[PDB]
């Protein structure tokens, strides 16, 4: 029962599509499942958004710290930190944060509002050499994950590629890196997906995403007890619109593909 054959049951007994993409940074193997196939990433795009800030501020010393003013129009439907600071305001360093440690809507938007439109974002990730992520809406619209709908979709392997990259590769700048990691580290959206498969005393940082369709995702980079890094992308999207999230499905996806590390 090869792991292939694990994901497939588990794909099978979910009435699902899963994608599956893991990197062991090891020997640069890697375990694929429709890791080749469009999903739609969701609030997992957010990474890009935020990595897209700390490139620009390796050649802005003032960036990150720059304030941003928080108005209760900017406000959309989940914004758990943009709230607290409405009528005042939050610097791009902790908009970053917001957005990836608890995948503020209003902080993406802002950071996307900075950026000068998804379509920068986008650009971001060509400069990353990653050719097939693509941000085409703001938050929350970018979360519909309509099937073979081409927007704001990426296919699992691209995504692992990129996080790799950006997180333990030459993406980023040390200390941007370093701060992009800090911030995945910490952020506290992910307890029952990625992290809930893997030894409670392993390493994690993750940015999770929740759409229509009961898409469940997260991304993750891992630093298992005694081996080099790994970094695992898993989607999951449904046939009907209204499908519940299943981040369940995420767990039991990493349980089965980071046996044996
Ligand atoms: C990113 O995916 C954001 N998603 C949404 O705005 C849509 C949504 C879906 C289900 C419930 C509420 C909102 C945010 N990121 C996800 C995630 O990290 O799983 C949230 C559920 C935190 S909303």
């Amino acid at each position: 029962n090869s792991v292939q054959q694990q994901l497939e049951a588990l794909e099978k007994s979910s009435g699902g599509r899963l994608g599956v993409a893991l990197i062991n940074t090891a020997d640069n193997s890697q375990i694929l499942y429709r890791a080749d196939e469009r999903f739609a990433m969701c609030s997992t795009s957010k990474v890009m958004a935020a990595a897209a800030v700390l490139k620009q501020s390796e050649s802005d010393k003032h960036l990150l710290n720059q304030r941003v003013e928080i108005k209760k129009s900017d406000l959309v439907n989940y914004n758990p930190i943009a709230e607290k600071h409405v009528n005042g305001t939050m610097t791009l360093a902790e908009l970053g944060a917001a957005a990836l440690q608890y995948s503020d809507n209003t902080a993406m938007n802002k950071l996307i509002a900075h950026l000068g439109g998804p379509d920068k974002v986008t650009a971001f990730a060509r400069s990353l050499g990653d050719e097939t992520f693509r941000l085409d809406r703001t938050a929350p619209t970018l979360n519909t994950a309509i099937p073979g709908d081409p927007r704001d979709t990426t296919t699992p392997l691209a995504m692992a590629q990129t996080l790799k990259n950006l997180t333990l590769g030459k993406a980023l700048a040390e200390t941007q890196r370093a701060q992009l990691v800090t911030w995945l580290k910490g952020n506290t959206t992910g307890s029952a997906s990625i992290r809930a498969g893997l030894p409670k005393s392993w390493v994690v940082g993750d940015k999770t995403g929740s759409g229509d369709y009961g898409t469940t995702n997260d991304i993750a980079v891992i630093w298992p007890e005694n081996h080099a890094p790994l970094v695992l992308v898993t989607y999951f999207t449904q046939p009907e619109q209204k499908a519940e999230r299943r981040r369940d499905i995420l767990a039991a996806a990493a349980k089965i593909v980071t046996h044996g590390f």
